[PDB]
């Protein structure tokens, strides 16, 4: 009879391209091997979950991608197919190949080719990998019929456990030739859709409880949903709702409440806004009269014996470099907080000194106070911004500061978001966020009250002060316990899909705990008011540029 | 013999298997039909229900409908299939004992019959389950339907399986052990099949029955209260009852009170200020407003957002008051407000009557007035009529000397709005209250060690539960008259914890006021709905 | 019927027996495979674990990995064989009583799953063991492995057998007896085999788990204290605690104090 | 039952374009006079490295290139293929041909043609070399199937030794007709990719120990590796991390600590 | 950069690195600290100081041990491919040992901090434009 | 083999007269925030214990390198205090100098071995010392 090729069935492969690894005796040595799990489960080549091709991931192919740039790479997993990923929580091990069908949304006026190779399991994939020197096929951008590339199950193991699969082959579909759009204008990208169907030798082996925990770090799609952006969910420096994201061009470095994919922190301050308490540290005051003065507390970086995480700071002490000020003029920005002084040896706090104190890190106290960039070789400092009629001068003394903080502004009109990237202190040995390609690091803003104006509302009477933090606190709470060392392959990021009322924006999450967006060289704050829902996408490499379709 | 061997087995069919498969071809070919699969040839855990001695013969213990959520692997297969047909096999495992006696009825109720006290199960085609039985009793649920298949999300009329008491449970001992546990195990029958595959994005059950919101770390890790942002270390029961309505959310999408679930800030703009004494030096600033003047709060007009719902204690002079709620704050003038520099102090806030003369504590919010008096001396005192407050949301407790007053609050000091549901002890169950170690003013270094017992502050329900309940509607997720029960497992015991239709939490301690520590707590586990007449277990480490 | 007669018996196999024997030929021929041997057709003692009334339903009581040290005669055969493959059969004997009640879960955990409080054993393919059961419940552990055979000293990924509480133990009396003992009996399955014979000088387990160091005469014969060189005649408890650090060695190779043991 | 030209297998040569330098007598003479090194080694025709095409180079063809302008130039060597360069560390000589596959990533709206000719050895390569007056094959920019040509082993020697290969032919791809984008604009360039594969008469003759003259003595490929130019290698003047390249438009002349390819220097400093 | 070609001490007899077509000689830059500022490193606010060399030290170390006389006839380049995060560019090695990249009359310093892959392509003629595009 | 560069290390000179004085520089370990690998010591610091020496006496078996002291407010090195500085680790800087092996509680201590006219006493000063080193020997005879 007759299909034209413009319409393809879900059971239609089209043209089958086997590179050099789809051999029959490989399938025979894989089928007889996988009987170590007993009888093969879910093998029946009549079911509609394994005879039809189903959507896995779609991706763009722009004209700016150089040859060899990685567009779409996945490891051999049940997560490449949706029904196989559903049965993956139902089963406890798998073995067999998988068919990857590629559909190119290009007209006959486009030009450019797409390579596709099956990487053997022992090969580390990164910058120095050359894909076109492997057994491959090429796919033109004028492809009307779909092309299927079956990825086999090459493994040094018997079967692949879902908790610890070990070594798996990798399908890499990278740019073979530059996609040309000989027309100029706004059209500079096409789209390629990957369809996925399990092969004739796919099988599951053991049962386990539905979604039983596993060695495989779970995919971090559950720690970031939609409400987080348009509802509950707070910041790392302050406890406010996230009203927007702002991109910093150049990068930043935050290492206070920051946890990496591998569960670890480089710094103090466990993720909870409780209070700030110290016992050892000296108090002093200027002036010959002990009336209407400004108290001056300091301790050295390393006397936090009660801190069980690291010794360099007390728990909850903010990572703001000290702004030096003197006199009745209140300083420009900073971290102030309502607090008090207290003495040691079973001592209660003093009644006559409760005031707003600004905290920070200084060098050369109590003489020429200078701001501090590195945490090592420094000293923590705290002094009042207002007047208090009493001062104590005992050598053992300590603070009691509430953990929530605000920003002290002198005139308070428009100002500047606080803290700036040039004002965040860093411990030695910190990882630094860098802009890779067109993707810049972003940082989450919130509304924070100011000492000059109590009504810091998002409305009329002057623009607001946006206090900015690194990562959200539900993300830190959900990621301080679990380990995700094998969940995401390094060099890529886990990308989601935010859907606004008039557009969409892709946000990636790297292995450092930072967030990336493809806004470009812009400092425009993006408002999360019309955001509706969040749908996860998954692993995508750093060469791919995230979309910025905004209304 | 149910081992992990090759095995002959016997997958027992249903009575209408010839007509179930043939008429389910309207959805196409049958899917996931293969008799050698190990999800179809084994029994798996479905539910546990408690059979107590205090139950009538013929009273219904366990009712469940024909559904693929009755099996852990057909429910996993249900997200990728828009339709199912076929029977199911049920196995009942009794814990029991040799000294226990009494029988149960398991029968399949045909569709079109109400299920309740009037239903008589003993005249149905049934099976009999003893309490002391070793080998578990197996019943088969045929798929008796008026439709050809049951589409997921609207399955139509389904048969019901009802467990009723044939002979009442007798314990010849007396007290102590007065309940038993029966485990239901569920296996698909021969004619069970799925049809018409669908994308797994489509979902039907989005109410866990309040379940996945309460996991284990919520109690042995992160997790905060509704009054202070303190880490939960204990549950303490109260006999007699209590009422909380501030950040307490019921099972519907509603609340009776102010204070959205977030510890941010307390800010009020209009209200009067005063200070006593003819000298404006070293006085106690006192601010007052009436109830109902909060225009800025969109939820409730009765208070600013974050105001503590405690009764003001009347104190005067230089004495620090016992108990209460203090927080650090300042007073600010109106008309594009910049606050006064020379007044930042700890303030005790609360509810009074007859301000600024004879101050009395108040119980009901109607007819009350919010008051805010400083506890420490301040060198300036204003008296301007438009003035407001700005107090941080997290608070501490003011104390005269160290020691330990009591857990704060008491059940009688907590203010309620009109129209509030009250906790009541039903049976031997009693309500609990979540404790947290909070800092105080008499002793800043209140680390949980030596130098007297540390102060405990108690809130109503966990905040994670408030956040995860605020968005979703659970009007049918828990059947009224029952509670959803979790199973806490310590290092040397275990406990059952319930959750009603009102947001309250229950434990079967009885008439005891002893704090229960979650130091050795490891894991929790969902069970399901269970009625209020069943006593929650108290096999603790003691 | 398990007597010392000629006997017909039934050595129950595993579900993956056809692929376990065939792929274990990489070590050569299968060794110690003979179905009439009396170390393969009988159950022998492996371990005892205490199931108390103070345990949560689903709390793990007995966990063990697939290993030839689970049987007293395969562990004896393990010193002369550098590699093994095949399943194992487990039998659970409860002391119990008629007045006791409550069930247990025995299931084979596939490799790649953590074992702990979060693991739910009741939804695995399992067997149910009562407290008052007479006839002991038998489960079979198949050899589900990512390798072809397990070399002794580095066996790779092995299945795990987990005993969890299905229904909590109830005693309608009250106090006194509040714990029970369950005995695990272990027999090799049909497909169990050894490969690649080695010299018995090679050893893997050199830590008895602090065991062979404390025998019986140590207490009814020779044996001295850490303070004086006096013969031990008693143990006396102390409530509240004590601290000693002089000749007190912890389980690592360290101490906090002076006075070498002499 | 078909394969869409758009997609090609790695073992698929496409259309086999012949050239007058490729003859039967040349191949027969190549085998008959390569047999003096012994039996042919690595001659199994079912290997993966002998049947599949592997990437050699890519290059840009634009509309600013005049006809006769040479875009791509490859000397005949076993270092063109990434697998014969690895097999040449254990063999003391090589002989035989090599096939080059060209994929032109153009559309049907483009125009202009490439040319492809095998230059015999001894001829200088550069501007002024008329490729179109050789025995040549023209390749359209609208070609969909890949075109392949065989490089014959046109040698004066009997075999090519590994260290000194001798005189070898050169393959050049120059502009036959000017590439023409009828549209007009900045999007006027296409790319052509070259994949290489040893022919049916390619062979290695004698085996030798790899502990002989190594890969650092037969070709300077390992002198510039990936970690050297990033954070390991230093300059020959200052002992610092090489973090940039500074072009000299006027030219320079460095004498001290500068070594040529003849293993000699004109300076006064040891290489340290 | 300090090593300006107008002041380089040269023995009589060395070959000269002359531009061949659009190809121009390049010199390998490096951050060298000064006596005007000790703490001046790359990216300093005071201004970075660049020290340039003709060849990399591993290259001239390996050139002094082996002979490649039968590898490059005079008038031929040995070309490596340097791919960056944005574009790719090619440098070539002459018989005299000088490094040649094709940028024409441009004198902009190559950033070189985003280099990922360095691979060789083999012998190429001297009078051919090496492809250079950083984007 | 790169240079040693450290910011804000304390420098002093003994006595009051500034003629033929010996330059003393010290900085506590764990405070050198300059390396991406560790903060214990600056890059290129030798793993040598400091042999103490006073007056006109050349030390022995010690790591001596040519160095200078720069002001941290400008970065410009001082003119006259360029000498061969011994580089190593010590425990007590203001009192008696003793060698050390462990880095915890020790301090990176540098001191010249020939006489320098004057010397910087600035506390936030910085130390620069070149990469390679020569051997401090009291006589011309070689040692082990």
């Amino acid at each position: 009879a007759s299909v034209p090729g413009t319409t393809t069935d879900g059971m239609d492969p089209g043209v089958v391209a086997t590179t050099s690894v789809v051999t029959a005796e490989n399938s025979s040595a894989s089928i007889a091997t996988a009987g170590i799990g007993g009888p093969p489960q879910q093998v029946d080549q009549q079911e509609t979950w394994r005879t039809n091709f189903y959507y896995n991931d779609v991706f763009t192919w722009s004209v700016a991608d150089a040859p060899g740039s990685i567009l779409y790479t996945v490891q051999h997993s049940p997560q490449n197919n949706p029904f196989t990923a559903v049965l993956s929580q139902m089963y406890a091990g798998w073995a067999g190949g998988m068919q990857f069908r590629f559909i190119v949304a290009g007209s006959g006026v486009f030009g450019g080719r797409l390579v596709a190779a099956v990487i053997p399991p022992g090969i580390e994939i990164g910058p120095g990998l050359e894909v076109r020197q492997f057994p491959h096929v090429v796919i033109d951008a004028r492809s009307l019929e779909p092309v299927t590339i079956t990825m086999p199950d090459l493994r040094p193991n018997m079967y692949h456990p879902t908790g610890d699969p070990g070594l798996v082959p990798t399908l890499v579909l990278s740019v073979y030739n530059n996609l040309i759009n000989p027309f100029g204008g706004s059209t500079s990208a096409i789209q390629v859709t990957v369809e996925t169907r399990p092969s004739e030798d796919f099988e599951f082996v053991m049962i386990r409880a539905p979604s039983s925990k596993t060695v495989d770090s779970i995919s971090p799609a559950g720690l970031l949903t939609t409400p987080v952006l348009t509802g509950v969910g707070n910041d790392n420096r302050w406890n406010g709702q996230i009203v927007g994201l702002q991109p910093v061009p150049g990068g930043f470095s935050t290492c206070n409440r920051h946890w990496n994919l591998n569960g670890s922190t480089y710094g103090w301050s466990s993720p909870r806004f409780a209070d700030i308490d110290h016992r050892r540290g000296s108090a002093s005051y200027p002036g010959n009269n002990a009336t209407n003065v400004l108290q001056f507390w300091y301790a050295n970086a390393g006397s936090a014996i009660d801190n069980p995480i690291s010794q360099v700071a007390p728990d909850g002490f903010p990572d703001m470099s000290f702004v030096p000020f003197n006199g009745p003029g209140i300083p420009a920005a900073g971290w102030v907080g309502f607090g008090a002084i207290w003495n040691s040896n079973s001592g209660a706090p003093n009644v006559t000194t409760v005031q707003a104190y600004e905290l920070g890190f200084a060098t050369g106290a109590p003489g020429n106070l200078q701001p501090t960039t590195n945490t090592s070789g420094s000293q923590t400092v705290a002094k009042s911004i207002y007047a208090v009629v009493t001062g104590t001068a005992q050598n053992p003394a300590g603070l009691f500061v509430m953990a929530s903080g605000v920003i002290s502004t002198p005139s308070a009109n428009a100002i500047t978001y606080t803290p700036q990237p040039d004002r965040i202190v860093t411990t030695p040995g910190t990882p630094a966020a860098a802009p890779v390609g067109k993707n810049t690091p972003i940082m989450f803003a919130s509304v924070v009250r100011r000492t000059g104006d109590v009504n810091a509302t998002a409305g009329s009477a002057n623009g607001t002060q946006y206090g900015t933090g690194s990562q959200p606190l539900p993300v830190t709470i959900g990621l301080s316990l679990n380990n995700y060392s094998s969940a995401l392959m390094p060099g890529q990021f886990f990308v989601w899909q935010l859907t606004f009322a008039s557009g969409f924006m892709e946000i990636g999450l790297s292995v450092d705990g930072y967030f990336y967006a493809g806004t470009g060289a812009s400092t425009t704050l993006i408002d999360l008011t019309e955001l509706i829902d969040v749908r996860p996408v998954g692993p995508r490499p750093s060469k791919s540029t995230l979309v910025f379709n905004l209304g």
